[PDB]
């Protein structure tokens, strides 16, 4: 059966343009136990900092950047302690902050896809930083100056499977609308996760050591002007999904002194238990039996379930390279991160210089995961250099 | 041209049900000033109380469902207090209100619709009642046995043209996959809002006299199976703009005392300016001239502008009849209000024996507005009873 083309799109979501961006300034994984637990008046809490040290060795991650710096925490102590009233000062910090550096990450993704940022009909932003109303949405389209008429998605506090679901609601507008050019950003930072150590809670200390600040801008259409633009991925399917037996696995409280965690459950024996199922009905129409026949994307919250996957799917090493080295140069950037590691795979693939955009292999499987358990999976097609 | 229909859908995306729930508690609008200043600690504001009783006189609303009770109040101080720290409280009863809220909806839009829960493959969630991770949509799909693999979008804190929102996102989710059907859920209460009175904030003194709970489902869906299935509404269009000239007519603080409103622009004299050519614009490819000639839902969030409205289109009084009663019965229920409009007026067409679910004309237009200032609309088409 056909349809009548009429004012939708003809073939499947493509990213057509990527770019990131991070605050100037950072943090060496190998400084931050002492920079933590100074300015946050803790350095009596010996103990815990010995744990905190061991912690954030076993992250494997190198830097972290974040609009936090020492002289902002001075000029806000409620933020740094462990449990004080706070919310309005980190909102006023992401309302500065938040869609400044998702505009920043937009114009490198527009200079790159470079079509006039009037022909942006749909915008996509995500963020677990600040709940703002008007929200983010709003100021990245006033900074940006895009068409008043855009058609905006604004998804506050998903968590870090947001990725994956900005990507799943960018296919279904682009492909519904013809002509539709969806800019996507995500904008991360722990502007509601940083607080001070306490002995009594080590489920806020493991979320000290990994998470930071960063946005990933995508131009997402259908349709591609082949000659003014050049896509980069097909978006083919995407899908979420709650996983059995995952209850309260991951729940984040907001309060009075901002976003605070709750981990229950083996978040690895989860992933372990239901990743590979996941991945056979996700590559189910493409005939790939060969796990290292695709590329990889696996959101990296926690470092042991890139290991156990690693492992369990006798991946060769090489797979979770961009995946591993956005870990260690940026950290746990909430819902940016799969974004960063697609544009990062994209990126050691033109330098080492690969047949396709997906490091040689033809299709590719994008796996997020946070709250729920909810687990986001995107099927990519790479495309020909 | 044309396109191979594949797995997408054929035609647009219909509303095939709609039902409404409220909170059993509900508060008469002419005992609430005495209750609002009593349960408040608050008589000694004489002068404020008068003041009250004139805005909630002049509001033409009647009753209000409301989840909090003198005793939730008594068990929960803060709450009852112009600027206590009671974030954590106010979200310990969103957890435990909102979702169970837009079950009761749901369960009835999906006992119309005639049938099974697992066909429903998308949930749209919208509330600005408390922002939970994991989300009300989290918790709605656990509740009601929905399949694991739905897929969900969780739209925290819009603010109140999120109905419109809703409908915006249900369009390109029917039409885009073929057979999909979407679960449409708003669920709002005035957990965030709900506060003491204060002598120097009077933008907050008008925000007490209006906002309500409630939610308001739908079931979404294209190419609907003629022998199962009676559509009621088709959505023709859907679209968002950021009126000109708007700045920070409308801001939400979230802040450790929950949800704190500031209004310094002349919200009416905004939405008159723009009316006009918005709605024009809506309506041009229906050839529609006559501005009495369509059904309206107008969102009632400021009953001035349903005047300014009704006046500078000259609509015959009748028009706005749906959108009055809801506005009567059961105050703003920020996203849901739209929705339960059209639901009275799906019902007072049906009750009145009139040719079209849209009171026996054919177009209908569908207007929501918040934070931006955003305007949504929705193009509806009605169908023959």
């Amino acid at each position: 059966e056909w349809v009548r083309k009429a004012d939708r799109a003809a073939g499947p979501a493509a990213v057509l343009a990527m770019a990131t961006a991070n605050p100037s300034n950072f943090y060496l994984q190998s400084d931050f136990p002492d920079f933590y637990f100074r300015v946050t008046r803790s350095d009596h809490m010996s103990d815990l900092k010995e744990k905190f040290k061991r912690i954030c060795k076993k992250t494997t991650v190198r830097k972290r950047h974040m609009i936090l710096t020492e002289e902002i925490l001075n000029k806000n102590p409620a933020i740094a302690d462990y449990w004080s009233p706070s919310l309005a000062a980190r909102h006023d910090l992401a309302l500065a902050n938040i869609p400044q550096l998702g505009k920043e990450a937009a114009d490198k993704a527009i200079k790159e896809w470079g079509q006039p940022k009037s022909k942006i009909t749909h915008l996509v932003f995500c963020t677990s930083a600040g709940v703002l109303m008007p929200g983010a949405d709003y100021q990245l389209t006033m900074l940006l100056g895009l068409n008043p008429s855009i058609s905006r998605l604004m998804l506050h506090n998903l968590g870090c499977y947001a990725g994956g679901t900005a990507l799943r609601v960018a296919k279904d507008l682009a492909e519904n609308n013809g002509g539709a050019r969806v800019l996507v950003v995500c904008s991360e930072a722990n502007l509601l996760l940083f607080r001070g150590p306490s002995e009594t809670h080590i489920d806020a200390l493991i979320t000290q050591s990994l998470f930071a600040d960063g946005a990933a801008a995508l131009i997402v259409g259908s349709d591609p002007d082949l000659q003014t633009e050049s896509p980069l991925y097909e978006l083919i399917s995407a899908s979420q999904r709650i996983l059995p037996e995952s209850e309260d696995a991951i729940v984040g409280r907001l309060t009075e002194a901002g976003l605070v965690p709750y981990l229950p459950k083996d978040i690895p024996k989860l992933v372990s238990t239901n990743i590979r199922s996941i991945l056979e009905d996700a590559l189910a129409p493409t005939g790939v039996q060969d796990w290292n026949s695709i590329f990889w994307i696996i959101h990296p919250g926690m470092p042991a379930i890139l290991d156990q996957t690693e492992k369990l799917l006798q991946l060769d090493k090489e797979k979770l390279k961009a995946t591993r080295h956005v870990l260690s140069e940026f950290g746990n950037m909430f819902s940016a991160t799969v974004l960063f590691i697609l544009d990062q795979l994209r990126k050691g693939a033109v330098a080492e210089g690969k047949s396709t955009t997906g490091e040689g292999c033809e299709w590719g499987v994008l796996f997020s995961f946070g709250p729920g358990f909810t687990v986001e999976t995107v099927l990519l097609r790479s495309v020909a250099t």
